[PDB]
C-alpha cells in the first residue's frame, strides 16, 4: 500500500505508466515479498478457524500489536548491534600490509558479518544483499571515506529498487492495464494498473482542480499586538 | 498455593490441624475463587481446541505474559485513582453541620464510592466489601484519626480472612483428613489435609533436624585489612 502522487501533463496512459514506472524505480521501497508473508499466515490461521463476530475479536486478545512491538523492539536491538559493530569494524583499518579497499573490506568484514546477517534476517533483506553485493558496497564505502552510518543506511531501511541488483528489478515484464485504450490521454477519473510478476501499481488519475485566487490586502498597520491575553 | 510454615511441639493430628485453622485466618490471604477463574477458562478453552505439541506450545504467542501485564497496569492505575479519590474525599471534612462519624463517612463516600468500585471490580475483590461494611471501616478511620492510606490498605491487598464479616469465614465446617488416627502424634512424613467448602490446607509434618554447633574462634587480631584489591 505503499502510495506517492506525481503531477503530470497532457501524456498517454502509455507515457504516464512509463512516468509513473520510472518515479517507482526512483521512488517507492523495493517489493519484498517476505514483509508480505506474516499477514498471508494471519490469514491461513483465521482460515484454520458477522457483526457479533467481530465484536468478539475486539474483545479477544490483540497479538499483532504485543507481536509488533516486540518485534519492533527487536529489530532497534539488532540494529544498534549492527552499528556498533560496523563503527568497530571501520576503526579497525587506517587511512593512511598496505592493502586496496577490496582486501580493506574484506579484512574488516568478518567482524561485522554476524551482526549484518541477524539484522537483514530480522528485517527480512537477507535475499536482497548477497555477500560480494555487501563486499564491494564496503569497499565503495571505505574507498569513498564514508563513516558506518554511511555505510549502514543502506541495509537499515528498506531503500528503493535502484539500490539493488540488476536482476533485482524486472522492467521487462511491466503489464499496462487500462480499461480504454492506452494511446489515450490522461483525464479525470481514470485507473490504469501496472502489473509487475507479484505487485501491481493501481494508479488512479484526477484532475488537478480549478483554483480561484484573490487578493486581500493585509496592512503592516494591523499586525498591531497588545501584552493582554487572547 | 499461598504457604507458610509453622513450628509446631508435640501435638495430634487434631491439635496441630487447629493451630493450623487458628493460624490460617491469622495469615493466609483470604480464599477469592474469583481469583481462580482465569486459570479455570484457561484450562477450558485449553479444552475446546506429546512433547513436541509443548514445544510449538513455546514457540507460540504468550498472551498470558502480556495480560497479566496489562492487568497489573490496569490494576496500578485504578489503585492510583482510588488514591487520589480517598485523599480527596478525606480531605473534605475537618475535624474540628456537626455530625458523627457515620454520617461523616456518608458525606464523604460519594466522592470515592464509583473509585473503589472500579478498584474492587479490577481486583476481584467485591464480593467480599458491601457498602454497609465499607461505611462502617470508613467511619472507624474517620473516628481513630486515620489517613486514607491507612484506610485503604484493607482494600488495596487481599488481606486475610479474619478482616471481613463472620459470615465470610466457615469455621463449622473443616474437614481433617488423615491417613492415620487424628488423635496420634506428629512425626516426620506425616501429610494431613484440613478441608474446606471449596479449598484445602495441604498440611505436610516434617522433623527440624538434629543440629551440631560447635565453637570456632576468631581472634579479633585476626580481623586486620589492607587497602590492596582483592
Amino acid at each position: 500500500g505503499e502510495s506517492r502522487f506525481y503531477s503530470l501533463g497532457h501524456l498517454s496512459i502509455q507515457r504516464a505508466a512509463l512516468v509513473v514506472l520510472e518515479n517507482y524505480y526512483k521512488d517507492f521501497t523495493i517489493y519484498n515479498p517476505n514483509l508480505l508473508t506474516a499477514s498471508k499466515f494471519r490469514a491461513a490461521k483465521h482460515m484454520a478457524g458477522i457483526a457479533a463476530a467481530a465484536r468478539r475479536r475486539d474483545s479477544s486478545h490483540n497479538e499483532l500489536y504485543y507481536e509488533e512491538a516486540e518485534h519492533e523492539r527487536r529489530v532497534k536491538k539488532r540494529k544498534a548491534r549492527l552499528v556498533v559493530a560496523v563503527e568497530e569494524a571501520f576503526i579497525h583499518i587506517q587511512r593512511l600490509e598496505v592493502m586496496d579497499p577490496r582486501e580493506a573490506a574484506q579484512a574488516i568484514f568478518p567482524s561485522m558479518a554476524r551482526a549484518l546477517q541477524k539484522y537483514l534476517r530480522i528485517t527480512r533483506q537477507q535475499n536482497y544483499h548477497s555477500m560480494e553485493s555487501i563486499l564491494q558496497h564496503l569497499a565503495f564505502c571505505i574507498t569513498n571515506g564514508m563513516t558506518p552510518k554511511a555505510f549502514l543506511e543502506r541495509y537499515l531501511s528498506a531503500g528503493p529498487t535502484l539500490q539493488y541488483d540488476k536482476d533485482r528489478w524486472l522492467s521487462t515484464q511491466w503489464r499496462l492495464v487500462s480499461d480504454e485504450a492506452v494511446t489515450n490521454g490522461l483525464r479525470d477519473g481514470i485507473v490504469f494498473v501496472l502489473k509487475c510478476l507479484d505487485f501491481s501499481l493501481v494508479v488512479n488519475v484526477k484532475k488537478i482542480p480549478f483554483i480561484i485566487l484573490s487578493e486581500e490586502f493585509i496592512d503592516p498597520k494591523s499586525h498591531k499586538f497588545v501584552l493582554r491575553l487572547q
